[PDB]
């Protein structure tokens, strides 16, 4: 029976996605280039049975539309499943949208209208995302034209989601009211994209809240309001479909089908009205603040959920390698190094990079490469556990500072405490706890921190 890494190489990390890692892979035959999400199963539960789930794979794989990530084969082991599917290069949609110089109606009509053709053909399938948001948007090249790809359609019916705020993180602004209570079909999707078009257009959520708790509780009451300045530029067209999609009791809401026939559908992707019609300046001002905001909550939690495995994985590796040492020399030599490393994944796993032994040897060999001498020699333990566990973190260390740089938009180096406190109500901080945090690094601030100091927080914070 068929194996993943009989097939493909790992060529290197894309990301993290709901559910797991993604890596790019590579056919060892053909060449061809795959993005592979890969579910650790130790970490995810199951929502159906076997049967259940390979069943809908097999529909999946037959499944071809321009605005849904092609899915082509399946794998399973003992401690994971391999989803591989096409590699996209875009990047995810928002990131894109706040590049931009201008954005209209138009803009906007010919993005919700990929999505709900996506959409529309996934519920003629009887397939639902259920979680529907601007992470799962991505674009298919780096083009100006590019088209939007829907991820992780049908992942949710499947598996179990993370309860974990590192992986929760953005999703209660696009989660229909309906999915909170238990019973659920495909027009929550509609709810889902309602809300996304709502952000579109004014670059605010429509229900909002200082922490996750009071985001769902504006949800589940499902009121929300166009009385905000932007909304003045905005034609009464949209905010009608709006108003529809977001209709609460979900069999009076539109259906995907039917959103794709409404008047601003229609009138916004002719293609002819493009040169009239004005740009939303403030709306993509307000996004381009929202993203920075999420992008930096996220790149904390990530980055304090990386000193906790760096934490965990260095006195694992350690207490290996000296079991290892009946030297009680401290020396060690290569394929030792290869052996314990291979036994520290046996046990943390973790690492969807070092999908097979070769994955691992060259990973010996790179850390080997940045230290000293002799990659082949007898080598002392101590000084490669060092550099073998900053290389596999400062990746955060170095996403955490790209984002606080991002989020600092007016380059003056700091974060005001008003800011902190968006920036930790959204990562799901207790205020006192961070107060707490924010008064023990400097003891003189006047409310605002540099790079440095937001970092000791965050460090504190993960009980450093
Ligand atoms: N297809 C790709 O190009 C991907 C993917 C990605 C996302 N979801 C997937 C979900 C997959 O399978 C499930 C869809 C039905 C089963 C299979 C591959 C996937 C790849 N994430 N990513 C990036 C991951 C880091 C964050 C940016 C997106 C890609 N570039």
């Amino acid at each position: 029976t068929a194996i993943f890494s009989d097939r493909y190489k790992g060529q290197r990390v894309l990301g993290k996605g709901s559910f797991g890692e993604v890596i790019l892979c590579k056919d060892k035959i053909t060449g061809q280039e795959c993005a592979v999400k890969v579910i650790s199963k130790r970490q995810v539960k199951q929502k159906t049975d076997k049967e259940s789930l390979l069943r809908e794979v097999q529909l999946l794989k037959q499944l071809d539309h321009p605005n849904i990530m092609k899915l082509y084969e399946f794998f399973e082991d003992k401690g994971y499943f391999y989803l591989v599917g096409e590699v996209y290069t875009g990047g995810e949609l928002f990131d894109e949208i706040i590049s931009r110089k201008r954005f209209s109606e138009v803009d906007a009509a010919r993005i919700i209208r990929q999505v709900l053709s996506g959409i529309t053909y996934m519920h003629k399938n009887k397939i639902v995302h259920r979680d529907l948001k601007p992470e799962n948007l991505l674009l298919e090249s780096k083009s100006k034209d590019a088209n939007i790809r829907i991820i992780d359609f049908g992942l949710s019916t499947h598996f179990e989601a993370s309860k974990k705020m590192k992986d929760k993180i953005g999703t209660a602004y696009y989660i229909a009211p309906e999915v909170l209570h238990g019973t659920y079909d495909e027009k929550c999707d509609v709810w889902s994209t309602g809300v996304i078009l709502y952000i579109l257009l004014s670059g605010c959520p429509p229900f909002n809240g200082a922490n996750e708790y009071d985001i769902l509780k504006k949800v589940e009451k499902g009121k929300y309001t166009f009385e905000l300045p932007q909304w003045k530029k905005v034609s009464e067209s949209a905010k009608d479909l709006i108003r529809k999609m977001l209709t609460y009791v979900p069999s009076m809401r539109i259906s995907a089908r039917d959103a794709l026939d409404h008047e601003w559908i229609q009138t916004y992707t002719k293609e002819q009205i493009s040169v009239d019609v004005p740009s939303l300046d403030n709306a993509i001002l307000n996004i381009r603040q929202f993203q920075g905001t999420q992008k930096l909550a996220q790149a904390a939690l990530l980055y304090m959920g990386s000193k906790l495995t760096s934490q965990d994985e260095t006195k694992e590796l350690t207490a290996i390698f000296h079991k290892m040492d009946k030297n009680g020399d401290g020396q060690l030599d290569r394929a030792e190094l290869i052996e314990g490393y291979k036994e520290l994944m046996r046990m943390k796993g973790q690492d969807a990079s070092m999908l097979d032994a070769s994955a691992v040897e060259h990973e010996v060999d790179q850390v080997l490469d940045a230290v000293d001498f002799d990659k082949n020699g007898y080598i002392e333990y101590s000084e490669f556990v060092t550099v073998a566990m900053d290389r596999k973190t400062l990746l955060s260390r170095e996403r955490l500072e790209r984002a606080f740089r991002m989020f600092d938009s007016d380059n003056s180096g700091k974060i005001s405490s008003t800011e902190l406190a968006t920036i930790f109500g959204v990562s799901d901080v207790d205020s006192e706890t961070w107060k707490s945090v924010l008064s023990e690094v400097d003891k003189n601030n006047d409310g605002e921190v540099d790079f440095d100091e937001f970092q000791q927080m965050l460090l504190k914070l993960c009980g450093n």
